């Protein structure tokens, strides 16, 4: 019963994802998760997700196996002149079938959760949040159980790998800026079988700011992913 | 680039698309076709199942082509007093595309003056008169149930058989291969098809079978385990 | 779990161990036999080549195996009023291991009554009277230049063939496939071998040609491309 | 000319073994010296290497490879000791011998090598104060450092990847038993420093003056490159 499922996409296409409220693909192939109004600037308190539209088998009930995965992408977040970005994007497994949740700083992800995911967080929310921006991994709850500073650069790729290890539970995620040659990684245990159902989405999730001048693209340029069911 | 790759030892329900008495068993095997409560197949069956996110074959913008590989094991059993029909195919379809004829049609192709835009590679355990070779085959099938090449397949009834399919878009050769483990004997047919010219930019790829229409004509149509892989240069 | 993989689409010395005639071209390509300098393959010619570091097969404190795969392109060219003259072989052969007899021997076998705890893949295009098949074939060489199981191969002059070689440890079973792209011909042969029982442990993989020794029976032994694959579970 | 390999146990049968290296029965990788009783020994000096060259670039075709490594290592200090010196992947040139001992991790003395530095011993010539993660072209003073906080003992993952569109080199590890992560970043063009084939593997060191020494222990090593 040792099953895999690998995909690699430079561009995307529409046809193998799930597109959820302001997500589109561009024709040069970007997925623009959140929206963009007639001059090509974003709108606020946009909201949008995606997702690899067949489901991953992250364990198995009758074996009691865990996968491991590893994910790779390339986002752009770029934030008009006059404005600070917000809220952020986040890579995400979630129950097959959901639809998005709160918008602004809850990431359309959270608002019984069954979600984990791996938010690149850019407005501090004072209620939950570390002060300054940051990757956070998030396990059913918009307050990460662990987060390490990330040091935003407007408008320039962020390449991202993000682990999963089902023999240590250890996930990591680790950011680097090719341009500024800065890195940041974090890293924390997560019992995915405790948390997750047995099938899940994999993808992503963007919002924009709720307020004037609080606004940002969330852009994914390229995509990998690679599940292994031990 | 659009690169997929998955690896099934066990099925799952949850990334498949079936289509008509295609089922996975509680054992996660794929039965293409209809088995009675006793495992018994029934006559004039017709099953289909694909993985359910579309696999993108060729690009119009560039002009590229997919290359990939398949592997799968499956297993026909025949009951005494009974000999196998119709066979199972690995296909390339048109996204949505529905089951076709059912007996030696496959479930793939029909009597419409249509074309199916699809390329399937058949394990024919059934001669139809029409367009067969005589003899049990492995088939190339473009758009027609008539292969566009054949080569002859000694059926073993009840065993294990392990394929292997492949495309190279650099040659345009398909090839398929069949090994019986238990039995150590190998078949392999080869032909160049261009799949630009024959399928639609994304297609799903799966399986398609039929039980025969008379009765003592009938077989099983598992599939036990299947992986694929595609690269778009 | 350990693995090896290396693809090859060009050759070059530096991660080669080559013996007897076997070079390696200014063009990327393994020679493994010799040109006389009419620029046709002289008489009496033995190359091989390894991949320079070893591969392990199996484990003696874990009986772990391994499954394998490999692909080639190899062209062999015959000059006018000649035929084909002997053959190469693919090759997994104890470490350190050197050329063994010329012509029928493919380099790889002797007349000694030692074991060569070697086994291959023959492309075989010269009849040896003592011990082959009657026409051309691909066998399959357990410790012998008789081979445990051949099939027919329709050799072609002077054309790419392109080769897929797989050893699955759970079935024993050893497949060889040829497929000509240009003539769209294929032959594939299978049999068991149980690798514990007549390889060391680590073994070099790669190549072994020769050339005819009589006037008028000669060819060219040229490796294009070689992709291979280890996985010792 | 693409080539992968994954050792999950290590033997001497496809590596190339020089100073102090052996592998263990166990099939771990011991690059420092250890005596009878199975302790770490002064001015030791190992280096192994994957017994096939890479290329890592093509002077015809102006190709350079990406390449990822993955490898967990075990660095143990004995009581009233501190670690020294560390442990290093490494790029060198084909049939490359060890160089100096202590501080410059048999890696130096341009020795046309590139190298990624688990740096357990400040040498206030060139470190940085706090041991680190460096990244090493051609010198034992980094181009770029990173602090990394030691931990005696216990199991270090790495990841270390090449791009060669973007010539970024990422280097990171994590201690799975500490959940404690480090990473650092830098463009290198490989190019203009290594030959176009390499020997890949690692470098370590056990410190000169008693009471500074460590175990330089590898237990599994990945490795991919493709050169496009
Ligand atoms: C292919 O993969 C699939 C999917 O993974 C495999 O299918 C699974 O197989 C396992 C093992 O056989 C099944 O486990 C068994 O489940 C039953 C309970 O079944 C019923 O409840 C299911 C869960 O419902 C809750 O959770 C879901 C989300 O996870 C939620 O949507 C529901 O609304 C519901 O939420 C409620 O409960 C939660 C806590 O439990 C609360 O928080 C929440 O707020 C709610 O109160 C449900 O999915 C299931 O429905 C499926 O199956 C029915 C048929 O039964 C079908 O009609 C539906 O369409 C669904 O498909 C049911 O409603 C449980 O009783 C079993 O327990 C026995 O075994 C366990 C294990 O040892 C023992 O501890 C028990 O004592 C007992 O003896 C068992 O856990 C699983 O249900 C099933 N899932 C699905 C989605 O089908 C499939 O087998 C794979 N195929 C192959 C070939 O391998
Ligand atoms: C990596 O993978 C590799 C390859 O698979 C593994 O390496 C292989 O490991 C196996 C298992 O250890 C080795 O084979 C064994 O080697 C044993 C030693 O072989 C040598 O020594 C033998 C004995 O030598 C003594 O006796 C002879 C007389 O018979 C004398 O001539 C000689 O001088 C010695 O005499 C002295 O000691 C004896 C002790 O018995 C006294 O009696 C005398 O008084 C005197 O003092 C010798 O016979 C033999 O020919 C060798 O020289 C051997 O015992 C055993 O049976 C077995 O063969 C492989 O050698 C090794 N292979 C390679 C390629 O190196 C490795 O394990 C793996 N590593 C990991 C981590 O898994
Ligand atoms: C993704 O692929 C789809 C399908 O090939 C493309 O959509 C088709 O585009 C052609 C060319 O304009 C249209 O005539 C079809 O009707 C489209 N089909 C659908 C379902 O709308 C699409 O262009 C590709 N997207 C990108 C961003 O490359
Ligand atoms: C195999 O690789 C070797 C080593 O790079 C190539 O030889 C070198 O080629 C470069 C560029 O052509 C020269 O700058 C070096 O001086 C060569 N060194 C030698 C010949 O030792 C060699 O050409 C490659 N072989 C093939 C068949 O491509
Ligand atoms: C380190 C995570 C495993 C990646 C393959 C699924
Ligand atoms: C994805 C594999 C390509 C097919 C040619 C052997
Ligand atoms: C190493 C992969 C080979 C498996 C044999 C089919
Ligand atoms: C399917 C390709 C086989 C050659 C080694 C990966
Ligand atoms: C061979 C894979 C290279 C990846 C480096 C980012
Ligand atoms: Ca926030
Ligand atoms: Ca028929
Ligand atoms: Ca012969
Ligand atoms: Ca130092
Ligand atoms: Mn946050
Ligand atoms: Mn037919
Ligand atoms: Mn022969
Ligand atoms: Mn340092």
């Amino acid at each position: 019963s040792a099953n895999d499922i690998s995909f690699n996409f430079q561009r995307f296409n529409e046809t193998n994802l799930i597109l959820q409220g302001d997500a589109s693909v561009s024709s040069s192939g970007q997925l623009r998760l959140t929206n963009l109004n007639d001059n090509g600037e974003p709108t606020l308190s946009s909201l949008g997700r995606a997702f690899y539209s067949t489901p991953i088998q992250i364990w198995d009930s009758t074996t009691g196996a865990v996968a491991s995965f590893a994910t790779s992408f390339t986002f752009n977040i770029r934030v008009p002149n006059n404005a600070g970005p917000a809220d952020g994007l986040a890579f995400a497994l979630v129950p097959v079938g959901s639809k998005p949740k709160d918008r602004g700083g809850l990431l359309g992800l959270f608002d019984k959760a069954h979600t984990v995911a791996v938010e690149f967080d850019t407005l501090y929310n004072r209620d939950w949040d570390p002060r300054e921006r940051h990757i956070g991994i998030d396990v059913n709850s918009i307050k990460s159980i662990k987060t390490t500073p990330w040091d935003f650069v407007n408008g320039e790729d962020a390449e991202v790998l993000i682990t999963y290890d089902s023999s240590t539970k250890l996930l990591v995620a680790s950011l680097v800026y090719p341009s500024q040659k800065t890195s940041f990684i974090v890293s924390d245990t997560v019992d995915l079988k405790s948390v997750l159902p047995e099938w899940v989405s994999v993808g992503f999730s963007a919002t924009s700011g709720i307020s004037k001048g609080n606004v940002e693209t969330n852009d994914l340029l390229s995509w990998s992913f690679a599940s292994k069911l031990s």
